[PDB]
């Protein structure tokens, strides 16, 4: 009943998702859940992943896997910082004393999409000038999308997919 409803699901992403080795965790993290709002929150990891994953390609940047913050990030490679604000990119790129920082997200409402780009764009902006006083040169992009489509999924699955988790919070 739902527990067929959660099979289907799951028989939907065995189909479709694409076979590429790096979101083999978090689709066998989706396809061990029993239960409808873990099956949703894997789900939609699982959509977040592919999208991070595309970003992070397009754009040449290492994928921020273990969400370390920019602080951390610098510290890895041997760089120490001032106080910075607190921030965990998507994706980045130390070449020398230029860094490259990454943030995507999802807005299918225009005034959203608006918002959230301000939001982020402001916080990349206080990294740029802290880190501007140890000579690293910050390169913000901000990666806002209308919708979650990718390369990993088809887009008709992604909407049946997406509408099928939300539901099944029927149970």
């Amino acid at each position: 009943g739902m527990e067929e409803d959660i099979a289907c699901v799951k028989d939907l992403v065995s189909k479709y998702l694409a076979d590429n080795e790096r979101l083999s965790r978090q689709k066998l993290a989706f396809l061990v859940q029993t239960e409808p709002r873990m099956l949703l929150m894997e789900g939609l990891k699982l959509l977040s992943l592919c999208i991070e994953i595309d970003s992070c390609n397009a754009n040449g940047c290492e994928h921020n896997s273990e969400d370390k913050s920019v602080e951390r990030i610098l510290h890895d490679h041997g760089i120490l910082t001032p106080s910075l604000c607190f921030v965990v990119p998507d994706g980045y790129k130390l070449t020398g004393n230029v860094l490259i920082l990454l943030e995507c997200f999802v807005r299918s409402s225009p005034a959203n999409f608006e918002q959230k780009y301000i939001e982020d764009f402001k916080k990349l902006e206080q990294l740029k000038e802290d880190l501007k006083t140890v000579n690293i040169s910050l390169i913000p992009l901000i990666d806002g999308r209308t919708s979650f489509y990718n390369e990993q999924i088809p887009d008709w699955v992604n909407d049946k997919l997406r509408d099928t988790l939300f539901s099944l919070l029927r149970y």
